[PDB]
């Protein structure tokens, strides 16, 4: 995604060092998980938490791994702490922390859009206040309503989103827990404030992440609404709406199936990012903006 | 939609006389709300409801409509309603400070949520099938591991599905009867809370002219990924099955507009083809490829340490 | 499709009824060359073709076939002739049949479609010439001619489509000849005006359908972009242009694969149809619609 | 776009330093035809194209003009060319009734036919590669078959895909240098004209301030068939090639936007995302997903009575 639509917290969170940073959690988590089972010698896991909150993985690990091409990621991270941690990472697939890793980042992701959701949320209540007396014959507040209506029917798509994509999978091969204890799941889950993955493959289900761009498509469609009604920067707006589209058809084609879903490395990153771009751009226009008698019953089913 | 990719149930649902019937019961609960309001004669909203009771409208007055719409779609309407009636005192009180949209849109949420019933009842005839399947196969080994687990994973999906398609329902299920521009201006609010109660539905706490298409797009992303379930289980039974997939490739063309028409359908009830086409198509579609797929899951008939515990997560 | 949105044309053309006379013709045309090769009685194919031509497959004959349910076309075709014609029905395939008649129904309706875009671009001809040099400061005629413009490289685009789906394919179980000489192929496509399908599988390709259906995308949005333009019926235009994106996935899905492409039952007779109507409403509105010194040798580009 | 699926050609290309040594390239050319006119001193435009081959504009260039958007984009580009070739004589005589459009619409259409040209080589070798697996297995039995006709069935879709490309590349292969309103009221059309010659291109028609966007739609389209034939290769071989699936659902996804700009750009050259994502990461992807499959194909390696002649239609 090219930077003048990217947020710094989105360009963090999906850098490449953040990506290996989450691995290396999941790595940490399931090590912890294994030590309480006997299977790794008792503070193996607070050795490697305590090197990397010294030492965070940067620039100079990711490189590092860029060379070596999880087996890469794994030497260059036993490497990067001169390290017994080799031999401990036993059971978890390559899918397990990928995919434990991704939804953790999703569920990062979609609290970004939902604390920037709030602050559209905020500018739209209060513009309707501002105007719920202001004659247009009908207040020109209820335009804003309206606005509000839809994005507070958006913010409980994306809770929901989020709650759906919030799930660790460390199951093991095909999913059945014979290599690696659903203990192992349980806690690592729990550390990454998941849940465990009630029903795994090799994979977490895609429906998830197909319910997550979704949501997205529809709020980028309340967005594209907003800035047409406005034209009384909106080409902007409604070019992150023909993309959040666009990013839809593959997850939707995602659904059915391995790894045959580039895709999510393009989509989910992109589709996040400019969701949080266009929420923050349309915030800050809301912030710069300019027969009555059942107005103060209507404002009064939304607290108003 | 062709016979062969239809239902008898949607074919009926989403017939012309069947709009017609759910336009004349919103006008005849909107007139017993006029009338508790003094605003039309004592007897005249029970007189309709027991006319249409007695009389359902049906082809014959679906063709009066057509004709009268050729020479004018909600005059046309409200004209054949007191013509098939015999009774032009009824002509005055319609459309009493009601729009076109307020009847129309109104109708179609009525519609829709019976729609998404429907499909939600086919969905409980493909988990059943999914639990037999995954009860049957529970310790069958196959490749080193339970043949079970696979029904299990098709069954988790598609109770995602059945949340995702019970909020569907509950967003789409709202009466507007607000009137011009949703202020209610023209209409008092106990007039749409009345009809909604009557309907089954909840008033829309804020229409404009039209509900807000948010609503539709949920509904057709429900679908959507319901139909990449359905495809999902075409595709891992593969290794019939062309037609499950078929309708799922429909099923997410019919989704691109719903997005589009977000921002867009209040400036299209009246002059665009786009809702009249995917509404009644996806939610048939979507019909159609559960009552297939339940049919041919029902044709179908040491390192699993952990399987019970895992089928118990599913109450198996 | 619903038939506000139907041209009678379009009606016809895409009914059951049609669709049999395609078959029946194809059915014919190969009894034909067979004959010339020594493997049907002289006389057969006149015979059909005749009885065809005395009596049109109509609706009697489409519910017909619908009770029975190719084996219930051949009965119904053999019963509803009262005729041997049965035994000679011999190496063709269902998709020899129902593939070689859906291209020449494909190529009529782009016939159609070409027809109604020619009276849009004879409309915005006579528009651009009428206000060539009425003041807007430019002429007023310039906006009509990028319109023409647009259309002519639609018609351009259509023309391609038209050509690219016009093969007849009556190669046998695996698309080899084996079981049908590659005359019979030959013979047909010349009696439909199609060309030899250069090489088939068990189908078609459907890179085919997909190029057909793209062109009536790009058509769509140029008719959209009118309407938004005129905008100095046009809710119609646009909702057109949007169920023309949709039904283009489908068709872009159909390339990679048998028949699990329903879907053209579907896409192609709604989008040829919803091309056709579209243009002859556009083309309604057009007839009925109201520095400089460079505008003669633009003009002149376009022959005006 | 992820260095995993680029090519080296791909990234050159659609780089800043790129696009910014395209716009200079314009406006050069420009220069001399504004020069033959008398409007700019003689030996100015050979000037600046000698500097501009003598000092090639590079990374340190692009910072500079990044600075300098901070604070205003074309204004950002002059400013920076005229200090970066040391002569503020140039600085008069840019953008002399050139629109921004004309520069950046040119400068995209010149970095298209360039793309569809590296795209069109990567087929030519996917073409290769499936001609020598069709000779290979001409007399290959196979289920009752030649296994070499597989081969030919996506040699013909690719020669399909190849004129295709052909078109879209004449069809985008256009100068936009009209002026305000793209009448020529300020550029008269020999600076176009000139400028399209010097660029290999042709000039458009007929401009509004924008080329018109089913020229741009054109060619997503292309790629978008191509992907599903690179798709259908694939799938078939599988009977990797995760990679060349995925990229043909993105391809499909980065049409939409392209779809709904024909309406829609002309009221986004300057304000929108859409083509700066869509039109680099498409041609990214089809030239990406084309040398992925040519790899594939190289590293792969009495009922037959008509093969000959099958075979003698592609000249093999």
């Amino acid at each position: 995604m090219i930077a003048r639509y990217q947020t710094p917290e989105m360009a963090r969170l999906w850098s490449e060092e953040s990506r290996y940073r989450m691995w290396a959690r999941v790595e940490a988590y399931a090590l912890e998980a294994w030590e309480a089972l006997g299977e790794v010698p008792k503070g193996l896991s607070a050795r490697l938490l305590a090197k990397l909150e010294e030492k965070p993985l940067d620039g100079a690990f990711a490189r590092r791994v860029a060379e070596l091409e999880l087996v890469a990621f794994t030497r260059a991270l036993a490497e990067w702490t001169g390290d017994e941690v080799g031999r401990y990472l036993l059971g978890l697939t390559s899918s397990d922390i990928v995919d434990t890793a991704q939804n953790a980042l999703l569920v990062e992701a979609l609290g970004l859009v939902l604390e920037e959701l709030k602050g559209v949320e905020e500018a739209l209540k209060a513009l309707a206040l501002r105007h719920k007396h202001t004659p247009a014959p009908t207040s020109f507040g209820l335009r804003f309503l309206s606005f509000l209506a839809a994005f507070q029917r958006d913010e409980e798509r994306l809770k929901r989103a989020r709650e759906t994509i919030g799930v660790a999978m460390l199951s093991g091969s095909v999913g059945n827990y014979a290599h690696v204890p659903p203990e192992v799941e349980a806690h690592v889950a729990s550390r990454l404030g998941l849940r465990p993955e009630p029903l795994s493959t090799q994979v977490v289900p895609r429906d998830r992440h197909a319910e997550v761009m979704a949501a997205l498509a529809i709020l980028g469609g309340n967005i594209e609404r907003v800035a047409v009604e406005l034209r009384l920067g909106l080409e902007n707006l409604t070019g992150v709406a023909r993309l959040l589209r666009g990013y839809l058809f593959p997850a939707l084609e995602d659904i059915a199936l391995d790894i045959s879903h580039s895709v999510e490395r393009v989509i989910l990153p992109d589709a996040t990012t400019l969701a949080h771009y266009a929420l923050r751009r349309l915030k800050g226009i809301l912030e710069g903006l300019v027969f009555l008698r059942h107005v103060d019953a209507i404002y009064a089913r939304f607290g108003l």
